[PDB]
Order: structure tokens, then C-alpha cells, then sequence
């Protein structure tokens, strides 16, 4: 096809949830775009003073009415952080896709999906262990190796809970965070106009994708496979045993 010049804005808006293809998603809108993809590797490897400026506009987010002037000043915000890049994965962004929509009317919306318990079994590994799970310290190990400290899981857990609309939430509960994932993927197929939104179950590949998209598929270039919860904990290993990121990135290609 012919080469056209796009606009650096936000064209796609990912409303998946952690742990559900989202980083093989953000690999796969750079493959296609040539701009970045938000996501919270961006967070943790590019934008940590991003953290702060998060859990502010979280914090004020109760006060957003589908226009007040309340309502602006968040829509500013968010339009600030996301300066430069072409769409958005990922926590803390996938609990914003309603503001996003109306952010970026332009901009089409994707629903990232997969089998629930798969999903639950991904985020006790990564994202949130049980508090007894021995694991869980050596995540936070690693996690100090990237200078990621308290803040960053007070952003982790509020934008959970954020987008699962809970004023809190049982994190050592699978059931709770079960019925939650439904709940979420339900509203997000009930809230976006059919027309808007495409759901990308995992393993679906370029071809759905790029089709909504109305580009080609990208030549040569497999889909994006990354982000495994086996390549997460031999990351997590790597870090404690070397305590770099810069010792160590060499070995995580695609992933980092
Ligand atoms: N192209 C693909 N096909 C199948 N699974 C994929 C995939 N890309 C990513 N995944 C899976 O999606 C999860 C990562 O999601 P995210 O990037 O949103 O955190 C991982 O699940 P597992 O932890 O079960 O391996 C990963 O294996
Ligand atoms: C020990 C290291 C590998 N931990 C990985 C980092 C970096 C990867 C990571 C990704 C997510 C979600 O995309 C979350 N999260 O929302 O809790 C946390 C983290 N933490």
C-alpha cells in the first residue's frame, strides 16, 4: 500500500486489562505507527515522574461528569500526559477509556481479552501476588533495582481499582477480582458504540487488527509474543542477581 503521512495524536485507545496481550499490543501499534504506544513499561522505563502526575489525576477523577469545569481540567491533564503518542494500553490508562473517547473522538478503541482464570493465574505472578506469597518479595526486590518504590504500587493499585470502580477491593480475594474482570470486560462492550470498539481475544494476531485500523499488514514482522509471566519472573531474577537493568537489558530484547 501507499505510504501516507499520520497524524502523531492518539488513534487507538486500549481498554484491556493487565496481563490480557497488552504489551504485545503496545509492540504491535509502534510496528504499524512508527510513534510510541503508552503503556506501563513506559511508566517504569521512560516516565516516572509520570507516577505522581497519575495518582493526582486518579485522585481527582471522581469529580468527572460525562461538561464541568472540573471536568476540563482533568481532560487537560490527561491530554498532557499523553503528549506524543499514538494510543494508549494498559493500566493506569485502560480505566480512563471513556474520558479518552471523548479526549480523541477520532480515536477507535480496543478491548484486549482472554480466558479469566488464564488472566487471574498471569496476575498473581506479575502483578498482584497474594500478600503470602513468597514471590511477592521477590518482586519487590526486583522492583527496587528499577527504583520503583511505595508510590508505584499505590499507582498500581488505584488504577485496579479505578478502573474496576471500587472505592476498595479484597486484592488476596480471587473470586472478588474474577467477578471484577468480567464486570469490566462486560461494560466496556456495553459502553462503546459497536462500530467504535474491536476485541482482540489473544492469539488473534495482525490480521483483525489492521483491518480496523485500515492499514497493511505490516511485511514480514510476526505479531508481537512478549511479556510472558515465565519472561517476567526470569526478569525478576536477572535483576536481583545482577542489580542493574543496564547490566542485564541486552538480554530482554522485545520485552524492554
Ligand atoms: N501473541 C500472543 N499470543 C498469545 N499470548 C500472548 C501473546 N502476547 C502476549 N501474550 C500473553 O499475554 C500476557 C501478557 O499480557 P500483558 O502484556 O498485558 O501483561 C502473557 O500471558 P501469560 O502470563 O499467561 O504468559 C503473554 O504470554
Ligand atoms: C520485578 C519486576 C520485573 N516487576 C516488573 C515491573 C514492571 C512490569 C510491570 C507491569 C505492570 C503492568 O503492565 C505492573 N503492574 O500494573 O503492577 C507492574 C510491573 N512491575
Amino acid at each position: 500500500g501507499a505510504m501516507i503521512e499520520s497524524s502523531t495524536t492518539i488513534q487507538v485507545i486500549s481498554a484491556g486489562l493487565p496481563r490480557t496481550g497488552t504489551k504485545s499490543l503496545k509492540n504491535a501499534l509502534e510496528i504499524i505507527y512508527h510513534k510510541p504506544c503508552y503503556h506501563m513499561f513506559e511508566i517504569i522505563f521512560n516516565k516516572q515522574s509520570d507516577i505522581i502526575k497519575w495518582q493526582n489525576l486518579i485522585h481527582d477523577s471522581h469529580m468527572i461528569t460525562t461538561l464541568t469545569t472540573k471536568t476540563i481540567a482533568i481532560y487537560d491533564k490527561l491530554k498532557e500526559l499523553l503528549d506524543g503518542y499514538i494510543a494508549t494500553t494498559d493500566l493506569p490508562t485502560c480505566g480512563f477509556y471513556k474520558d479518552l473517547m471523548n479526549i480523541y473522538p477520532n480515536a477507535k478503541v480496543l478491548l484486549t481479552i482472554r480466558d479469566k482464570y488464564d488472566w487471574l493465574h498471569s496476575l498473581r505472578k506479575v502483578v498482584l501476588p497474594k500478600s503470602n506469597d513468597p514471590w511477592k518479595l521477590k518482586i519487590e526486590e526486583g522492583d527496587k533495582v528499577l527504583g520503583l518504590n511505595s508510590d508505584f504500587y499505590k499507582l498500581t493499585e488505584d488504577s485496579l481499582k479505578f478502573a474496576f470502580q471500587k472505592d476498595d477491593l479484597n486484592f488476596d480475594d480471587d473470586q472478588v477480582l474474577l467477578e471484577c474482570y468480567d464486570e469490566y470486560n462486560r461494560l466496556v462492550q456495553e459502553t462503546v458504540p459497536s462500530d467504535r470498539l474491536l476485541v482482540l481475544r489473544l492469539g488473534d494476531g495482525w490480521e483483525p487488527l489492521c483491518k480496523f485500523l485500515n492499514v497493511e499488514i505490516p511485511n514480514g514482522i510476526d505479531y508481537p509474543c512478549v511479556n510472558s509471566h515465565h519472561q517476567m519472573t526470569q526478569l525478576t531474577e536477572q535483576l536481583i542477581k545482577y542489580k542493574s537493568l543496564d547490566a542485564i537489558i541486552h538480554m530482554f530484547p522485545d520485552l524492554i
